[PDB]
């Protein structure tokens, strides 16, 4: 059986006057995340781990994020795989992630076609290390498998 | 059959007044992590993300009574992945510091981990990089580790 | 049925005078990256991964950051031997993906040559190798044009 993984990274700035989405989870908190999209770094990450593990490239090449991880997941079905599971690390000093944790997670199964117990979202702060440590972005990495 | 993977990030302050401990291993030299094993969080992290557990911080509050050292919760990480039905098929990891030298250690960090694991040898492995002096790792402000983990039910 | 992964991280400076050689291609470009080897970040990050997978240690143990050998070497050429002694261990490379994170030079004219070199290297179909670009939103030395970053995932089977 012909198994694939994938990993992803991203990135983004935390800006005033934007609002917080990660997981497709708004979270109330005094800046967002900034990009050119609704900038869901979990789910951008997510995404490219996806797209890896198809060996179809990146979120860069191909393209809210839910209508964009939606898709991600209707491409790879598109080249022939399944996707069997998912995990991912969120890096943010804050705000606390902790109780938004499992919608993130029932957001992504969703989006996903999985049950939930092939789904995972894990939180880390960065220790007050760095940018991330400072509150100046928020980080995400994920691993994705999936089986053609 | 079915496998799934995970994947665990960690990073703690690099400060004198404290002992080196990575991978269950303490360290010789003038700073230490605020236990602290990074290399063995990064990898309770992995196997609970492989099961889809959730993460370290759900499992063993920095609050709950019941907890003890990094190497204890890894056996306790590791014997939860194999209740919801996962067997562990192998465990990879980086570790990045600037100093001091890893390379000494790592058969004995590795040792650690197949022994908490129960795992045969050739199933774990631990790398280690500089991160060239760049950044807070660079400087030696902390280290940071990362590990991946193939699960099968 | 005995599948492996593996995970790599690399970093490099990037600096003037140096050629900047990413996943085999030579980038045009004022700056490159700085090591022993020709400090290909992309291709170190594979090794490492592969390297991992296959519980050998490291691109360090096997190809030491100090063995005046390695001054100015090919990292396809340790890519290969890396991919020679994980076979050498009875594993078979199913997969590789992975990610540049770089403030500059757009990547993106490259990916496919640097997709094919690996290919090749590690005896794989196109389809089978993975390469993705990053900027790191402007953060950190990344941002600062200081360095590029490479993060690779591998998996085999014995
Ligand atoms: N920002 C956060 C980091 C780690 N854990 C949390 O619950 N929140
Ligand atoms: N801190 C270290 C970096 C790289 N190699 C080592 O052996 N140790
Ligand atoms: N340096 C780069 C970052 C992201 N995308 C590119 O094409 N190039
Ligand atoms: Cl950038
Ligand atoms: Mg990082
Ligand atoms: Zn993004
Ligand atoms: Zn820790
Ligand atoms: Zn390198």
């Amino acid at each position: 059986m012909d198994f694939r993984i994938g990993q992803g990274y991203d990135v983004h700035q935390l800006v005033p006057g934007r609002p917080l989405i990660i997981g497709g989870v708004t979270i109330p908190y005094e800046r967002g995340l900034l990009g050119h999209s609704d900038a869901d770094v979990l789910l951008h990450a997510i995404t490219d781990a996806l797209f890896g593990a198809a060996a179809l490239g990146d979120i860069g090449r191909h393209f809210d994020s839910r209508a964009l991880l939606r898709e991600c997941a209707s491409r790879v079905a598109q080249a022939g795989f399944a996707i069997r599971n998912v995990d991912s690390t969120i890096i943010a000093q804050a705000p606390k992630l902790a109780p938004h944790i499992d919608a993130m997670r029932a957001n992504i199964a969703a989006d996903l076609d999985l049950p939930l117990d092939r789904v995972n979202v894990k939180a880390k702060t960065n220790e007050k290390l760095g940018y991330l440590g400072r509150g100046e972005g928020i980080e995400a990495q994920a691993a994705a498998l999936v089986v053609r």
